[PDB]
């Protein structure tokens, strides 16, 4: 019974990790709303010349990037290092791919990844934990296995300190097993590094980018794209707002890694009528404004119905009605959805699909009546009042 | 150990919703057989002139009607409205489908669907409520969600008073999110209806219909199949019965939807040898007759071993093995089962598979004895003793 | 330049097999209209108690059934016999029934045979899908047949016969089969002259109800009923209807690479202009009367007349199409080179369409645009 | 034997269409290289406040915006209008922002149209996909207007027009879309010398931020920028950069049989001898020039000489090709034919070959093989 | 028309090659046999220590061995050299070892090599997919060696040569490889006179247990066995036994259209009437003589004689078939167009007909008709 919830409260973060070079912020993934939908969200933030240490989970997470720019860099299995900068060469590695604030970034379920902030003001990021992905084959406990450094536990309550995957071999194993010397290998143990998981590359980092057979395809996975271009927008009211979509027929990785989002702006007294998911859970996250939202479930109680705002997470189960309006200065936000291609249904449409006779014996509304609700009126699910 | 059961009964409705213009039974879906099958089931009948009101529900359902004759119409969400009829429109809606008894109907999750009877007598339909279906993204409980109406809880044991979801909003935001009058959007939420979620339409109901891009495909997709008419019988023995099976070959929405059926007649003595389903769970639902039954589960114990008649519902666990035999009326049934392509195995032809030693010193059995085992008698897995 | 037809004419059989239980009457696939579009069509009757003895070909058929009732059964490789009467005195694969408005599907190798189980005689329509990438061999209409002394269905490929079996010697067959010289003499069919439709006599008797691997592939669904008025997908009760029956309501045409559409229009009825993205399609007058215009690229009027029951018009991939039923109605199927053909209209077209881009387009002003747009019934079944 | 060519040529447009707001140069679906490969080009310029009116093909085409901005809008059939402004003033499908170094694809059938919404000219390359699978009329380019009166694009086909809709009569054009006459007879562009592409004055004004079915298929993804630096795919800072456009980054291109790269030489920088596995290519040179070099089954160059920008050259399946770029470097975009196509340099193949099966092929001694191996930069640009 | 065929004729190789370390015989693909199949033959014969140069083709290639046993290595595009000696002495690509009896499939444009690493010569015979979907050049069968100065395997096409690489001037092979003016010499194979099979003076060496990416694709599956005893899918020890090869037993099949039966028949062995639904056949005779007989759809014998040891014969989509063994049995190997080919046995057709269908159809008697169907073994493998 996760889901027969008859309060949902609008989330900000628990847990907090302060790092040298950044923050990071989680939301308990114990609360009862967030057990419902089957995921956890982590919000980072990557200050000036700030690096994210490598580092892997077990299932997918869908990321949007809220303020700043920066790069990401993931390690394909097996695949060649594309990027080679000759001195004989000085140094390859992997494609490095450059993100900007309005951009979604997918990270595939166990590739090791690391992100930079190559601008001056701090990266924010928000992250979808799709903790429930049926590729996770551990538990439903959020887990970060980082590659290098000394971490700080980012999911506290899973612990009822941290360490690198590489300090839990000995220095002498690390050395014959990278053919290295106990030096180096010890240095890869991080024994007395204090920075934690997001440190301060001093002078900036420099790495090969223009910009700053399987090679030209899955070793080239897309794993980003932005949502949040006005110009990207899929449904649009000029006097309402406008709802971007983006899964797997935008992005082909989502496929298997069942999630899918949504990016919402609306602007003053802007309605985003009453609507439903039919495949799957949905968490919203407010990245701008304030505006009222209703959810209703299956008893027609309205499980929520407050004010909205920038930072608060909201989750939106499978098939309850959900309704938004902008407020004084609007209301924008992000929908992460469970499903590769989650579709949803607004009651307006709906009421043009069913016949006038349904509809007037099902509310007892006269032919004038309900022809007005199936004809009069902007069409579309965003509504200027 | 939801299927470690020792003991199968034959289940009857455990809970009554009378409601004007008809009745609506369900099963407790915390019996232990369901509990191990991962769905419930729910028999609606529909009285002359009854609407059962617009609602939908997170998971599949495969509904068989047993008696009368109807209509069927959904909601595809952002679909044309391909019935037209001019007075400039007078109405407009989508396909609208009709249904006799013997029929099968598929209900996709999240979308919404009414339905009507026609016809004189009352439209009796039992439902296989596919709740453990991986589409379904909240929890193992039913739930329904009504468009329209006051209805009353119809899965009572999930309580531990109904509503429509739109009885959730307030009658002013309806009326600006609908872009109409508030007296409308009152009615709209179902204040003072007191008939429930069957009603009787007063006079018939009309709707566009000539018996009574996306549109080509998608927008139209086939959800029902006779599955009763003898004709379409795929096994067939003409002095011991017939065998009909309904799955993703025939109907290709089931793919998505992991159900299937047969519908399988046996006339008197009549005999469907033992067998079992290789990669799914199956209910059975008599519509006629009465027949022994017996069910056996890994440890050669009959779990089950008794009369299975009309209106009774029976659980057979995937992999254990079940045996019928028409009784004195004979015996007629549906099996809805777990997987969009279930198929199953019986003894005779596993016989048949091994070779004769095998057998031999399986059942210490002498080669003449293996030999009429093999080779004598019907072939197939219907048989008149 | 198969399709750079500057001319499109409706066509009707050219030739003819009379058999003893039956007729045949086909379509000559050289006609520039049906190489363009890669196929042939044939027409079969079966005269009471008539039966099509069993053949294959190496490409799919699509057929509709204009009229009667009866039987078809066919021969899956490797699959088990489901339908048995009890030693057994018989067993043999499941027999499918059809009727007037059904369309059945013959897969590629094959083998089926039909019988006539009613009083009127069955007549049916099949497209010969020869330009099927599963057809390895070349665009010519082959039929293998499994037995009898048929005549050549399709001679225009000639520029005699009998069954694959008569290529034998009866020793050989005798051998085989494990069967004796007479009953391989006759596997042969050396003295028959009913040809490939016969007439059985007393009437045909087979298992079934009316008249594992199985349970899936071996018992696919292969017929489907397209004509029914409940069955419309799109419709106006003064205008007509449009039924489609592709591979989400008939599986198997995803292999096949075949659709279909039925139309029905009432009198003066028109399918407003409209076009096919992925496909050649070829229509077949079922009933009634109408006018048809087809344009090309060009803007020219490849055919513009009238068509009526009996009557084939091929209609190729892109080339706009309108239709209007006369006095009496009209009424066809279209048989469209795709498992998943899909059409679109031109209002609808109108719709997606920014108003100026319309205006500066047709130069309208925003008033005629906006006339175009939301006035009017919204579907391509229009009441003039 | 289309391939079967022993010599390649450069080529450029041989046939232009000059329109009131653009003008559109097409190269001759004749050229043997262009037979080979099964496709044809077309360079379509939309000055200021140029409109290129709406238009289908039965194929799909894989364009390069290589200079300029614009708006791109399709008419997908039976699809929600999801952009409106408040009675609806106007409502239309979606509206696509492009600029310069931006794919976009066109479906087949599917109408589209462009415009130029900066002061420079758009000027657009595009790869027309006439020997696609689902083009099932013949390897002839075709172009179905729905608006203007046209010239002939492609007129090596023929051996006048106007658009689909003047093919029928204003009368029967005002009854299919509850018209009257006066609005009908101007769907049919009779006095309209504009040409196919036309300038909008004033300026062009449609719904968009800047200037269910819906969710997904109705607002698929049809563009995708590949010619930033920044998405590069192979990349070495002295020799230059390889960006690939295909169905893991445009889903949509799967069911196209089209993928693209984009290449970047810096000066002196070469893309060493490599092959298309899957696919035949045609380069078109955006900037700069170099020197490209063909080699086929014999071991002789089909093609040896400077390839400069504007110039088109085919590059069939499996031969082997190497650039190099000029004085002032080399940019040209490489159309293929499969959604997913794939290569394979020499250098990273003499690396999965053991050392004496090269020693042996080559008559190369130990130390040299380990040579070819392990020295130099192991990707595919290089430093010379 | 080209599978219109009124006669088959079983042939033998018309071309040969004869190199340093082996010889390749090759089948004409002009004979009217091969051209409706849409594909080639080719013999090649390893001698011992004899290595087949580095070399790939735009299409598939199925190849058995029917003598000796040997390696073949494969270059895989961007893949992992996982195959290494301790600096690296060298590394190199999965080395795959075959024995006779294997079938090897060889991917469209991948470059591959083999060695004989027996005393007697290896023997293979390789079909060359020529029509396959993947190849966009034309139906010619070409080779592309990387290596050596080859003389043409198939002189019918050109109606000399070398490798890739001497298309390419020695001074810009050293500049695109980082290599010395002395080794590019070399990669040209400017003097060697060995052709494409030569011979490793001392054997040839290279890392191998017996003499991520990686985990799947990499490393996918190229070769199984298909002649041995136990592998049979069909057996009566009184008259042989048949294997079947297709992509449910090697995966990559499925992306080439390919598949194969091997059959063995004992002495006066029957293989029963049958038929292929969805595909070419092209026989190969490995081991004795026996029957063939070949029935079109006019009932006509196409063939009716011996096949031997080393010919080969041609059975068109559909085309009845039937095989008898010899005094000293009869072994072939099938390989057929399609990655999952299905055929059919008469016998198995008449147990899925009913009975009247079967007495009216062939004018026989309840009784015959029950012979027919449960009488003798119900298998296709029949000992007369
Ligand atoms: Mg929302
Ligand atoms: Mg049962
Ligand atoms: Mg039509
Ligand atoms: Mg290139
Ligand atoms: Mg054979």
């Amino acid at each position: 019974n996760e889901c027969q919830l008859n309060n949902l409260n609008a989330l900000e973060p628990d847990h907090r990790v302060e790092s040298e070079g950044g923050l990071i912020e989680t939301w308990n993934s114990q609360h009862p709303e967030l057990q419902c939908a089957g995921v956890t969200v982590s919000k980072r933030t990557l200050n000036r010349n700030g690096l994210h240490l490598p580092s892997y989970s077990p299932y997918p997470q869908m990321i949007i990037v809220v303020q700043g720019k920066g790069a990401i860099g993931f390690a394909f299995p097996g695949c060649p290092e594309t990027f080679e900068k000759p001195q004989q060469l000085q140094d390859s590695h992997q494609k490095i791919r450059h993100f900007n604030e309005g951009d979604v970034l997918v990270i595939p379920p166990g590739v090791p990844y690391w992100t930079y902030n190559t601008g001056d003001e701090p990266v924010v990021a928000i992250s979808l934990l799709d903790t429930s992905n049926f590729n996770n084959q551990l538990d439903q406990n959020p887990r970060v296995f980082y590659l290098a450094g000394n971490p700080d536990i980012e999911h506290p309550e899973t612990m009822q300190e941290g360490g690198s995957v590489l300090s839990g071999f000995s220095k002498h194993f690390l050395a014959q097993s990278f053919n290295t010397n106990e030096d180096t290998a010890e240095k890869l143990r991080s024994p007395d590094d204090e920075r934690k998981q997001i440190v301060t590359v001093e002078g900036g980092l420099s790495v090969i980018s223009p910009k700053w057979g399987v090679e030209e395809n899955i070793c080239t996975m897309k794993l980003h794209e932005n949502i949040a271009r006005p110009s990207r927008a899929d449904f649009y009211n000029p006097k309402a707002g406008r709802i971007s979509t983006l899964n797997s027929l935008t992005l082909p990785a989502l496929r298997q890694f069942g999630l899918s989002a949504q990016y919402v702006v609306l602007y003053r007294n802007g309605i985003y009528s009453p609507h439903w998911n039919l495949n799957a859970n949905s968490v919203i996250y407010v990245t701008r404004g304030k505006g009222r939202v209703r959810v209703v479930n299956c008893q027609g109680n309205a499980v929520f119905d407050g004010e909205l705002r920038r930072g608060q997470l909201l989750v939106v189960p499978q098939n309850f009605v959900v309704a938004e309006q902008g407020g004084e200065q609007g209301l924008e936000y992000v929908v992460f959805k469970t499903h590769h291609n989650a579709v949803s249904s607004y009651i307006k449409d709906v009421f043009r699909a069913i016949p006038s006779e349904v509809l007037s014996n099902s509310y007892n509304l006269g032919q004038s009546q309900v022809r007005q609700l199936k004809y009069q009126g902007n069409s579309g699910p965003l509504v200027n009042p």
